[PDB]
Parts: C-alpha cells; sequence; structure tokens
C-alpha cells in the first residue's frame, strides 16, 4: 500500500503520492526531509513532498543500473517492451481526468487544456514511441572485401543504459513524457528529476508505471533541486546519458558536468526567442487568432512561444487593434473553472520575473498597450500583455519572457530579407513562424529562418511524430519523432571476415 | 606563387607548403612565429612551420563564416558540391605518392602502408562522402490534422555552419580526411587544427583544395597548439560544431569548452583499451597473424589497437611461441625502405612514454617476453613488445599504450562470460575483437562486448562506409558511414496548415 | 443481429458467422447459394457457407471503393487508423481461444499450436502494423536548383486504394492477417477471398472488425472459388492492387489477369522447394529437432517447409536413426486434444495428393524409411514420412509436397559448393536453411543460397518484423516487416519552384 | 577494331557503331540482317543497322548470365562497381558533343537541348547511381527471441540478376541511362532493346562501356523489333526482371509475358494524359512560358507533357492570346542549327499520327487556334498547335498525342474541386501540374491530383534524385531516385539462432 495525499476537488478524489519513487516503491528521502509544493491559484501549500538527497540519487541510479543489467527490462523482446509502454499509455488514459486535475493544482494548467495537451499529448507520446520498439533497426553495409576472403558488416542499435532526465515546470507531465517515452522505447532505464516546484504528476505517473507492470527500477523519480539532485545525476559515474530541457545557462552547466565526469551523452532543449513574421497578404483574422495563441498558449509558459511578432507596416495598426479586442475577451481565473482561459503563472519566483521583465520593457521605451502587471487577486496571476514600438536593441527584443507578453515590431512593406535578418539576429533558434498566403514567400522564409521548427500559417502545432529541438544556443538533439530515438541509442558496428 | 619547402626524396621533388592556410591563401602567422617539425626517422628538423596565434584563429573562422554565408559553397547544388569533393579525391590520387612520402617524413608512416592506408583510405573517404551530398534526405511525416484544416509536416536537412576540427598525429592526413570529408559533404565550412607535431600533409592537402577548385575559405588549416589554437576554436562564438579526435582528458576539456561558450555541438573520438578475445577453436596461425596486426599496425599508433589479448589457456603458450617467432621476423627501419615492417614512433615524447610504460609493466609483475625498449639507432624507434602473465589489476591492463605493445592474459578453458566480464571491465569502449570458428560464441560475444566496433575473425578492418566511434569514455558520435553525416547536419521541421 | 452457427466444443460455445461480409454487414450470396465446409478430423460437414458470385464481388468492391473515397477510413489521422488496428488486435486477443478452436475445426490446426501461431502471430501482425501507420514517411530531396529560382522536392506516401487479397488454406487466419494488416495500415480498403475450403476464421475475423469499430466497407470478405471470385477481383477495373499467396501456376494467371485488365499492382508469394543443408559439424540432436520441425510443423502445410534435406555423409545414418526414434514419439490425433502433436491434413483432395506423391517416390526408387500412408482412422490424417536415398532427378526431389514428408539426400564430406549447386537447382527460392557450428560455412552458405529467407541453426523462425518473400518462381514482394508496406503504398513526387 | 559509320557533321566527326553489341563485341545479327535508320530532318537514310534475331537475344542473355555468375562484375566490391560507373559517366561527358549530335540525327533532338538534357541528364544519372553502389544497405531487425536462445535477423540487398530493358524513342539515350544506371548500380547485368527507330546513341553508349572498362557481357544491346527481340526478352527463362517504358497496351503485353514465362519482376512506365491547372492568381507571363514548355518541350515527345491545360475563366482568353504570340516566335528547323528551338518529330509514322490526331480534334468540334499541319519543308516537322473549346468527352481530351499540341479547357472562377475531378477523370496518372501563388490552393491541389508527379509553379522539372513513375494505367515502379534501386534489388532475410 502507498501513502497518498487525498483531495476532493473537481468532482474527483485525487490520490497523490508524495514520496521518492525508487526501485519500484515510494520511500521517504534521507532523514525524512520534505518541502512544500505551492498551488499557484491561491498561494497555498498543496502538500509536503519528499526532498531527495545525494544518497537518494545514488540509490535511484543503483536501482536503474540493476534493472537494466539484470532485471526483466533488459531481457524482454523489443516487441514486449512496446506492449508495456502501450499499456502504460492506456493506464494514463484511464487516469486522464485525475492527472489533468493534479496538473491544474500543481502548475496552474487550465483543466480543459491540461486534459487535451499536458495529459492528452503525454498519452499520444507513449503510444507513439511504443510503436517504435520493434521497428528500431540497424544496417548491413557493403564494405570492401579482404580478398580472397569475404566480409560482412552490420550495425546493431543498442540502448545507452542508465539515463538521467532533468525537466522544467511548464508542462510537468508532458515534458516528462516526451523524454521518458523515447528513453524507455529505446530499452533504457531512467532516473527522472522533475522541476522542484512541480513534482505531483511525475509522482502520480510513477504510480501508474506500477499499474502498467513496468519492472521495478526501470523508472525512478526524484523530487528535489537541480543544484543537488540534478547535479549528482550529471556527475554520476553510472549514468551514461543526460536528457535536459530548461534554461540555456543551466544547459551549459549540465553539459560541462557531463564532460567533467565520464563524457556521458547529453541532449539540450534550451531557451527560445522565436520570431513570428506576419505579412500583409495573410488572412488577418486568422493571424490574430494564431498570433494570440502563439504568445498566450499555456499562459505563455511555452519554450516555442513567439517571442517577437514582426508585422508588416500596412496591417500593423489594424493587427494591434484586433489583438487588443481579443485580449479583452480573455477570462482570467481558477484553472478548474470551465470558462477560464488564462490561468495563473506557474510559481511566484516566475511571476516576479515577469513583473521585472515588463518594468524593463517600459523603462527602455517600448509602448505598453495593455497588461504588464500581476492581476490583483490571490495566487500568481499575470495580466496578458502587449508591447508595441519594440526596437531590435531592446532587452525585451532579445530576452525570453516565458510569460504572456506579446512583443510587436514593424517591418516595411515589401521588405523580406530585412525582416529575416532581424528575426535571425538572436543566439536562440528553437522555433519561428510565418503567416502569408504567398507560396513563394512562405517557402523562401522557411528556408531562411534559423530555427529548429518553422510554422507556416499556424503556430504551436507540435506533434509526437514531428521532431522538436533547437539550433545555436537553443541546444541540440530532438524530442519527438524518430529522431528522438537517436539520443537514447548507440550504434555498434560488427565486422566479420569469413 | 605559394612558398614551398622543397626536398628531393623517394624519387620525387616534394613541394611542401609550411604556412597557415586562411581564406584560400598561404600566409605567415601573427608576428611571423614558427616552430620546427621533426623527422622521427633521424630526429632532424624537416622545416619551420607557421605557428598560429589567436588572431589567426579569428581570421580563419571569419573566412569560414563568410564562405558559408555569402560564398559559392553555400549556393551551389548538393550535386555540384559532390562533384567538387569527387574532384578533390582525384587530385589527392594524382598526388598520392607525394602525400605518402610527406606522411613517411612527418609521421614515420611506413611508405608502402601510407600509400594504401594513410593516403589511400583518405581518397576513398572523399569519394564516399562525395556520393552522399545529393542523397542526404529529410522526411515527410503523417502528423495529426487540425481538422477541418490540413497539415503538411516535412523536415529539411541543413548544414550546421562553421565547424572546427581538431585531430591527432597518428594518421595525420587520414584523421583529417575522415572528419573533413563528412563535414564538407554536409555543406559546412571548416577550420582544421592538425596535431602540432604533424602539420605537413594537412598543409599539402590545403593546396590540393585549391587545385580542386574548392572555394576560398571553405577549408582553413592552422598548425599550432591545442591549448592555444584548439582552445580558441572551442571557445569561438561563430563556431557551431567541434569534431574532435584525441585523448579522453582533452576530450573532456573540449566538451566543457563547447558548453561554456555557445553550446556548440561536439563529437568525441577518444581513447581505447580494446580487448581481443582468442578462443582455442580459432585458426591459430591466422590468429597469430591478425593478433600481431591488431597490436603492431602503424607502430601501435592506432586508437582501436587491441590493448589486451585474452588467450584461451590451452592455446596460450603455443600462441606466444608463434608470436615471438613472427616478431623476430619483423624488419625495423626507415619508412622509405620497401621491406620495412615497423617504422619509428611518431615523435620523441611518445617514445619516452613508451619506455616508461614498459618499465612500469615489468615493475608491477608482468613478464616481458620481448622488446620493451628504444631500438638503438638514430630517430625514435621502439621494439615490438610482448607482455605475458598480465593480470586485471595491473596498470598495463588498464592504460592505453598507443604503441607496439602486445599485452596478453590467459582465460580459462570453456569459460565465456568470465572473460567477457574482464574484457568489459574498462571505461573505454572503442573497439574489440573475437577469434573463434564457433558461430555461437562469435554471435554471443559480439552482443556482449561493450564497444563501438566488434571485429570477428579479423582486426583493424575499418571501412569508409562502416561507422566508427566509441561508447563510455571512448566518446560519442561516428566518423565514417552514413551515421557520420548526422554530426554535421541539423534538422529543421517545417509545418504548414492549409 | 448476426446469424451464427453455434457449436459447443472445447469448453466453449463458438459463434460462427457463415455469410458474405459486405459493407459492414453479413449477407447471403446472390440466389442464397451455399457450399459445405468440411472438418478434417472426421470428414463431417461443419456448416453451410455463402458462395459469393460475380455480382457479390462487384458489391464488395463498390463498398470498398466508397469506404476509401468517401468514408471515414480515408479521412482519419494515420495515428487514429493505427488506434483502430490496435483495437482490432485487442479484440482478436479477447477472442483468441474461440478463433483457435474455429481454426482447429476448419483447418485441422492443432489447438495449442493455433493459439501460439495461427492466432497468436495474427494478433502480433495487427499490433506490429498498427505501429507503422503514423511512422510511414516520405522524403525531401536535394534536387538541382533552377537558378536564379529555387526548388523544393518532397515525396508523399499515399494508399494505393482498393485492394484484393487472395489467400490459401494452410493458415487461414494468419495468411489473411499478414496481408490485411499491412494493407490496412497503409490506409487501403480491401476485398478478401479466403480459400474456399477454409472460410470460417476469416468470417469470424470480419465480425471482429465490427466489434473493433473498423468503418463499414473497409474490410469485405467473400468465401468462394478462385476461378469465379478471385478471377473477378483480378479483372475488376476499380481494384488497383492484388496481394496473392498460393501456387506458382495460379500466381502466373493472377499476374496475367492484372496485366490484361488495368495493370493493377501485384505481389506474389508462391510455392517452395526449400533446401536445408546439415553439416557434420552441427549439433546433431538439435539438428534432428529442428530438421523434424522444418518438415512436420503444421502437418507440413507450410510454404517454407524444408522440401529437401541434404545431410553430410558421415552423420547421415545417425541422423536418420535419430529422426526415426523421434517420429515414433509423435502423437497423432484430434487437434483439440492437448496431447496431440500432429493433426489431420487440411482437406481430402490434399490428402489424396500426398498418398500419390509417396506412391511415386517409392516407384521412382527412393527408400521409404517410414510413413507414406493415410493413417487408419476417420478424417484426413497422414503418417509423418521419411524418404532417404533421394537422387536429384527424382520427382520428389523437384516437386513440392506441402505435407509432412522429409526428403533426404546425402552429400560427400567436405563438399560445400557441390551441395549448394544441388540446393539451388530449382526454379523455387522461397526459403532455405543450414545447420553448422562453423561460422565461415554458415556465412558463406547463406550468401550462396538462392532463397528469400535463409535460416541458420534454426528453422521456421518467421517474425512479424522480418520480411518474407521469394525469389525466382516463388514470386516477388514481401509480407511482414517494413518492406511489406511498399506493396500497399504509392509514392507521389511533388516539385515546387519558388 | 570496331566498324563505324563515319560522318562529318556539326564540327566534329561522328564514329557510329551500327552492329549488335554482345559479350563486349560488335557483331552482325543472324544472317547479317539489317534495317535502315532514318534522319527525321530530311527523311534520308543515316545508315544500315544490324537487325537482332531470336538467336541473337539468346546469345546476349547468355553473355549477361555469364558476366553476372562468373565474370568480374559479380566479384568486385560495390565501391569498385561505383568507380566503373563514375568512369562511364566521365567517358560519356568526354563524348558529350558526339552523343548529342548522334541524338540530333537519329531522333531529331535539338542539339542545344540534347547536350543539356538527352546527354547531360544521362551523364548525371550515371554519376548519381554510381554514388549509390556502396550505400545500398540492408537491415538488422529486433525480432522476438526464441528463449532461452537468441536470434539475429538481418537482410541483405542482392542483385536480381540478368535484366532486360526495353525502351521507347523519345529520348533514346536518356531512357536507356535512367534504367541502365539503376540496373548496373544494383549489381545486375543487362540486355537492352532500344526502340527500333532510334538505335544509334545506344550503340555509341555500348562502345563507351568498353572505354570505361565495364566487363564483357555486363551490357548487351540489341537493335530490333519489340515483337521479336522485346518479346523474347520477356519470355526468356534466364531473364529475371524486365524494365519497361512505353505505351500502356505494350506494357500490358509485357506484364502478361513476364507472368506466363517465369514470373520475372516487371516495372512499367506507361502513357500519360497529364493535366496542368492554371489559376487566375498565378504569374500569367510565367504561366505562358511554363505552359508552353509543358506541351512543346522536345517537340511534345515527352511522356509527362501536359496533355490537357485547364485555365481559369477570367484569364483564359488573355492566356490564349499570349500563347499564340509566343508560338509565332518559335524557330522551326534543323536541330543542329543554334537558333532552332523546335525540331522535327521523331519519325514519319508519328508525324502522320499527329496529323490525324488534329483532324479528329477539328472534326469533333474543338477550336483549332493555330498549327495542326505538317510544316512544308523536308523531314517530319509538325506545327506547334493550340486547341481551345476542348470538352471533357472529346477524343483529344482523353487520348495522349505525344506531340506539340496544347489542349485547352476553361473552368469556372473559384471552382477547385470541379476542375480536380475533371483533371483526375482518366486512367492515366503519370504527371500533373498547378500554377497558383496561393499556398493553400497549391498544397490542396497537389494532395488531390492523382498522379505520380505533381509540379507546382513549374513543369518538366525532373531530377536524377527525384523518383519518377505513374499511378493507375500509367504503370508502377520508379525510375530515378533511391526508389529506382528497389526494382533492381532483392531482399534476402537471414535469421540465426544462437
Ligand atoms: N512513363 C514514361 O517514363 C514514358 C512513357 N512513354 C510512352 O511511350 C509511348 C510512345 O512510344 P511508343 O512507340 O508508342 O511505345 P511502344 O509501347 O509501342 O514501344 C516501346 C518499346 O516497346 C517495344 N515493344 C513493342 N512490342 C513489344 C513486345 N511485344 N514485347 C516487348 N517489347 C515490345 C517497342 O519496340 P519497337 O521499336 O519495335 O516499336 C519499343 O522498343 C507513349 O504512350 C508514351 O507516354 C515514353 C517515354 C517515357
Amino acid at each position: 500500500v502507498i501513502n497518498y495525499v487525498e483531495k476532493a476537488v473537481n468532482k474527483l478524489t485525487l490520490q497523490m503520492p508524495y514520496q521518492l519513487f525508487i526501485g519500484g516503491e515510494f520511500v521517504d528521502a534521507e532523514g525524512s526531509k520534505t518541502y512544500n509544493t505551492i498551488n499557484p491559484t491561491d498561494g497555498s501549500v498543496i502538500c509536503q513532498v519528499s526532498l531527495a538527497q545525494v544518497s537518494d540519487v545514488d540509490k535511484a541510479v543503483a536501482a536503474a543500473k540493476e534493472a537494466f543489467e539484470n532485471g526483466l527490462w533488459g531481457k524482454i523482446n523489443a516487441r514486449d517492451r512496446g506492449r508495456l509502454l502501450y499499456r502504460l499509455a492506456d493506464v494514463m488514459e484511464q487516469h486522464q481526468e485525475e492527472l489533468a486535475t493534479i496538473e491544474a493544482l500543481d502548475a496552474g494548467a487550465v483543466y480543459t487544456l491540461a486534459l487535451k495537451t499536458h495529459v492528452g499529448m503525454s498519452i499520444q507520446t507513449f503510444r507513439y514511441f511504443a510503436g517504435w520498439c520493434d521497428k528500431i533497426q540497424g544496417a548491413t553495409i557493403p564494405i570492401n572485401q579482404a580478398r580472397p576472403n569475404r566480409n560482412l558488416t552490420l550495425t546493431k542499435k543498442e540502448p545507452v543504459g542508465v539515463c538521467g532526465i532533468v525537466i522544467p515546470w511548464n508542462y510537468p507531465l508532458m515534458m516528462l513524457s516526451w523524454k521518458t517515452a523515447a528513453c524507455l522505447a529505446a530499452g533504457n532505464t531512467v532516473v527522472i528529476k522533475p522541476a522542484q516546484v512541480t513534482p505531483l504528476t511525475a509522482l502520480k505517473f510513477a504510480e501508474l508505471t506500477l499499474k502498467a507492470g513496468i519492472p521495478k527500477g526501470v523508472v525512478n523519480i526524484l523530487p528535489g533541486s537541480g543544484s543537488l539532485v540534478g547535479q549528482r545525476l550529471s556527475d554520476h559515474p553510472d549514468v551514461r546519458k543526460i536528457g535536459f530541457t530548461g534554461s540555456t545557462e543551466v544547459g551549459k552547466h549540465i553539459m560541462k558536468s557531463c564532460a567533467l565526469s565520464n563524457v556521458k551523452k547529453v541532449s539540450l532543449e534550451l531557451g527560445g526567442k522565436s520570431p513570428l513574421i506576419i505579412f500583409a497578404d495573410c488572412d488577418l483574422n486568422k493571424a490574430v487568432q494564431m498570433g494570440m495563441s502563439s504568445v498566450f498558449f499555456n499562459k505563455g509558459e511555452n519554450a516555442i512561444a513567439a517571442g517577437r511578432l514582426f508585422v508588416e507596416e500596412s496591417i500593423h495598426n489594424q493587427f494591434v487593434q484586433k489583438v487588443v479586442e481579443e485580449v479583452e475577451k480573455m477570462k482570467i481565473g481558477n484553472p478548474l473553472e470551465r470558462d477560464t482561459n488564462h490561468g495563473p503563472q506557474n510559481h511566484e519566483a516566475h511571476l516576479r520575473k515577469l513583473v521585472e521583465y515588463c518594468q524593463r520593457g517600459v523603462k527602455e521605451g517600448a509602448t505598453l498597450v495593455c497588461g504588464g502587471n500581476q492581476v490583483p487577486r490571490p495566487g500568481f496571476f499575470f495580466q496578458p500583455t502587449v508591447f508595441t514600438d519594440v526596437e531590435d536593441h531592446m532587452y525585451i527584443a532579445k530576452e525570453e519572457s516565458f510569460g504572456p507578453i506579446m512583443i510587436i515590431s514593424r517591418f516595411a512593406d515589401g521588405d523580406v530579407d530585412a525582416v529575416l535578418s532581424r528575426a535571425n539576429a538572436t543566439e536562440f533558434g528553437l522555433a519561428s513562424g510565418v503567416f502569408t498566403r504567398d507560396i513563394n514567400k512562405a517557402l523562401y522564409v522557411s528556408d531562411k529562418l534559423q530555427a529548429g521548427t518553422v510554422f507556416i500559417n499556424t503556430y504551436n502545432k507540435t506533434d509526437v511524430a514531428a521532431p522538436f529541438g533547437g539550433f545555436k544556443q537553443s541546444g541540440f538533439g530532438k524530442d519527438l519523432g524518430e529522431a528522438a530515438l537517436n539520443e537514447y541509442l548507440r550504434i555498434k558496428t560488427v565486422t566479420f571476415e569469413y
């Protein structure tokens, strides 16, 4: 039997585990240390959660190692590994309302969105990658023959072994799922560190692995801080790969730590300052709707959020006019209320940063059209924000807000290369977008944009089959798609002479 | 006119450039600094070579960046890029005797071997990767449709941009060729740092890129030190990828340097301590020939050299007898003598390391069966060496010699898993081999060996089409094969709604 | 409400549809015509089954065409098509005992074997291909650019459209599943003709498509004759692809009919006379076990069954002795009885053919070591048979028995190429096998065998992920694996200029 | 020493072989039979050409078989096969002017076009496929393991063996090259039947295979009739694959002949009635240029020629006015003259057919806007022709002309689905095209068009890397791209247990 924090809310009875998940059981951290997880709708403590220590990390890694080297996960058929991951997805589907509610409490995710995206996409992720298990294939290669003898060369795709996954707080379950699904589908075992501020759906997910029959030690979950738990994972001599999603500066440190220990492999999904270029020949009403969504989706807590909108001179003023109209219709409120469409920010420290971000925007001369402030109510709500007259030298033109802040610049009618240059003048390169009805402009702009994803007449259209990752200082490696598997596999070349 | 060091040798008049190669021109380093490159056959100075400074690195990177962004290389068809790389191979083949002679002089490479391997495989590498240019393909992906609308998702494979390549001294031209061919085939431009002790074939190669019509600035070559030139490449804000081959310790530092600058991509080909397991049911005389080659090839200066031979008890002593008989037949001498089997070690400091390595093996209790010291003669020759009674705890059982030192341990008759455990008990993982006539042992042992390459009934059988790279602390990423391309390409996902 | 033939057998109540399945409903054939399906255990009539006429084929094709062009199947996401096929697999697994019992009745498949293979592999087939749906991907291709303009070239994989599947009687459900799973995963719709003598699992499968929610018209099943129903499918102007498994002579006629109508695509899985070469250095007892299995599995009604065994001279007599010892232990009986090893042949005409086959073998001078005759008991049982002293000119050396008849020839000790020549001297090339502990022989022999599958130290080891198809007159195209999809897809190239 | 027909023309000396090419030597046909090849510029006889008989086919097939089974071609490394084909491409380039001049003489190809396309693309084809040789790769597949044992499954890509290639006359050398390059790159040997009316570049190409060092027997060339030589290739028991390009009716017969002999593999590139849909939002001047090119390229003797132009109501008359203006500017004349941009039709029978075809268009009520007649000069020149008021039921709306005949229909403004239906109402499906600046219409139309190639804002843009083939009665299988290799390879599955 497992200890839960029980909570009657959203017409359900939530049963939330709150302990470390190690070697297939929920256990207290070393010394029974704990910390509070905060509900962002009202600032209250949801419950106490175990706080992993170094010795807990070592225990998690040991369990992962044993499960890989000697446990059932390392022995079963790829096909049957796949069956287990499908079953895991089914179990997650059976708990989708409960998971979405926990995500609503823990991260302020609007329930209807959490159900469709945070949770729904997590389910798709496990089903998608389950299908890959018995379709991961190596090669036979026609090398030169050592005459009078013959040669056969083949490759085998093998798991990398024990992995660490370190994720952020914006979509707690979904970021976990993206990376964990690829990791497990490739035959690895894993120690996962959720963002300290959002441990709850991870811990519930841990319980669901038990229900699905995932062998003990294959999935291990350690709520705790990056500087302690995350750091130890990156240092550990038995971890052979880190999968990381978070800020560029922590990414740099993680990669450094991978190097200095045992050259463990690393993938990095880092920040974004993603440009959206809106031409006069677009469908303007659709540009407003998709433009809205590109910034405000998931309260702007979205690595690929459009961080600059460049709007062609002749439609700029009309675009801003319509954006303001639509911004005014947004209902701000409790994520559990069905009419809510803008929930609170994830946690307090992030709310503070958003306040400062907008102060600086105003200080440096941008026009604040609306918002920019904490909403006066309990919790950590932030008013949807629109800036105009944003110039390329400005802080808010360079730096990622990760909040609901639309940052608008003009470009002259008929300029294409000039706006492209401005769009590309960033060390980020995670995503980008273009709205235009012109085929030639769409294709040309998408060649020239220096970003891992280019959206054309849409935005935020991610898919579990479509690889997702950055260029330049947005990192390297893919989540999602066939390409994701490559971060979690190694290639062995086997060459015979006969 | 290019300045040459001219040398009448080996029936040829070598014309050897000696300066930095930047933006299509041979130029002195800052302050006209130079250093000596040393002939390992007699310890004489071959000539002075420009010694790149930081400002020279910055110039080379600036030339590479301009060549990629605005030069011809970034505009031509993939197919036409292929034609240029094929033509480069042709030029290399037209100069193959000269390149092999230069390699004999600079690296102590035995001339017959240098023709066939150092130079011959370099030519194969360019031809092979030339064929890939117009066959690098992205995907179209059946994502979920945003009904009532439609979606098209495709991927585009793009170059990474400016690359730095840092290589070692054991096969100067060939290591350059492996990485550079893949790098250029993928459409990138490059700054190459050859090992300071072996700049000459790299500089001759630079001139050949001119004869081949490779556009100015696509290839830049900077002889100089790792800690100065190599460091600046890893730190440089406009370099987007480092391809590295060398020691594990420098590899760690390189990766750290990529992290701390701009999270540039990195691939690491690091040390080996590769195990060769020889069973009693093998063809013994063949095992002796291949066993010897697995150690002594290219005077042991070979990252995949078998660093331990595990020989089944019942054949051990006969195996050692035959090896000693064969070792006595090896002709040691000048790399230009056509009957030379064994040339000098690459440079003086390495010879001294090899003397110390062998003193240490004796001191810790291994049996010196033959060799173990510098051959008394001018230059830097080391005796082919055989150690027996080697035990798992010993320094020479753990550490990579990178010299012609056969390190033999028995294993028990009819044991398989126990020898595998010993073979795997290393943080290296670059290569390995197994000699056996038994199909079941061969397949099982190749599954279980923790190494990027497993040779079966052969050794050193690399091939331009067969991917080559390590596991664990031997690094990550592949040179050669289709797989090598992936270190030099990025994936852009382009998603339409219509 | 569906009409069933109800039968209480095997501790179950079977509910067997017996009508045509067209447009999602069970309906009588034109003029309510029927025929008898015969239980091979006792010769009794199981029930009457609808006998499809030309007008019924036309109705089924029309239903398939509507379902493809206007129905849901053609509109849903590839991912959701996948979900439906995974649901179909679950439904099949929920009914596995029932399906295996029906197959035991209809085909004489030993129940324990039918659970694991006839039905078990069918279930695996749908799960496997279900995973392919959203992972079938086109390409983006780096074509030459019409400078000063640009080009993008991509490929789209599209369904072929309406398909006909015509299958034999040896594994009724499994052969249907192999082809139908791939066909449907590629987004096609289908009309299936089971072998007239074995319609029952096909019809039950049809009902399971309803339970799984496969849209109406996607699957249509027509019990009936090849020369009427199969022929009309091949001739139909709206059918775009025929998938055929059966005899070489019918296969010729099918290909010819695809030609003369509308050059519909065709794939052909035809006969076999597969050689199994057993060397003296094999594991003898293992060779006996697998040798027997290679012939007797599924009462020899197995297209890849070893049709000749070549046994090295020095182990031949001992091999024959051991086979005879093991043959005597086989338990012949009712397929529903748990101790049964060897069930009845599929139908009477086939039994008659096997009797004649063995009469001819004795007549032409081969040594009948055992069997050769109908077992004295009700139904259509045939004694496991062993022939020795078979010479290459004999009829039984050339002709496919498709029954439990082991046909043994000797080869001289050491005579590798000579035995290969003998093994390849056939216009068939479906499968082949070699038993040897010698890696060099195994690799060499497998290069030289002219067959689509080579087994090494095993036999009948098929897998839903491993492609299966013949060379020469055994046909072309694959069932199973990624390769099977290509038969059911078309490639559209799309080339933009911008 | 080879016998040539020598001719001083176009500033060079042609040296044209005129005999059969068998087993690496030029030889007379049985009974020294010959026939005349006719120059379409003046109706004169170029020379006499050997006329292959049945026994010549058998000799060619036997040479091909021997070259495959025992000659060097079946023994050399894949890489070295690649070198030979790249050398063949070089030799072709060295003879580019001569080949293009022969093509002008024999087929009426305008010399400047022949140099760039007929010959230029042929050279690209061999270079492209040469690069594939050592990059053709099989798989290793994670099949279910027969516990407590292990399984390894790999696939080997092998040559099919002796192939027959039968080609049409519209681009003699280029059709030969497309198919032959893919065939040889895959390791096969081949017997080629050029169109009887166009043997000369094929025979010169045969001579170039000697200069390139292609082993004797690998390439064999048989000028002669389809009904005799082609038929025997389809029937031959030793031919294992036919590659065919030509009319639908002959394709049907070829496929039938493949079936009835030995189920040899077959690919079919058949007729087209390719629709080009021009929207009012296109760049009209560019649409006129590309539209004209879509019809008139290579005097309309082009399988992918737009056989039907649908032009949006509002631009229709202006489009027709502009086409007529541009047609008046075309220079009709000797293909060797540099100002010629419209050469003669390929042969006399085809000119007649075009004359009759246009009579029929006029008779059935289509408006003949210009052309329709033979040009009053020597040879077989036909006027660039434009029809308007073409109705869907008309013969000329349904039948492929294969000549320079633009066939125009209107469609209503804003119709999209209606025009698509009309464009898709054909049993052909080889190519298609759409001109529009609207991204949404372009993507949607290319989804809906039922053809193997869709051009968007261009036409005739084929590329050696882009697969080319038809849907429906336009056939199946690809020429060009990676996909083309699949017609010329077989997959062998090899499964070990250990
Ligand atoms: N899809 C594609 O890639 C292409 C298709 N084509 C198509 O070809 C047609 C125009 O050429 P056309 O001359 O009419 O084509 P045909 O089908 O009449 O001839 C093509 C080739 O087939 C040969 N042939 C004829 N009968 C037989 C037979 N019984 N067995 C074997 N071979 C035979 C011909 O020989 P012979 O010399 O005696 O006539 C010729 O070499 C058009 O429909 C066009 O669309 C053309 C080019 C490319």
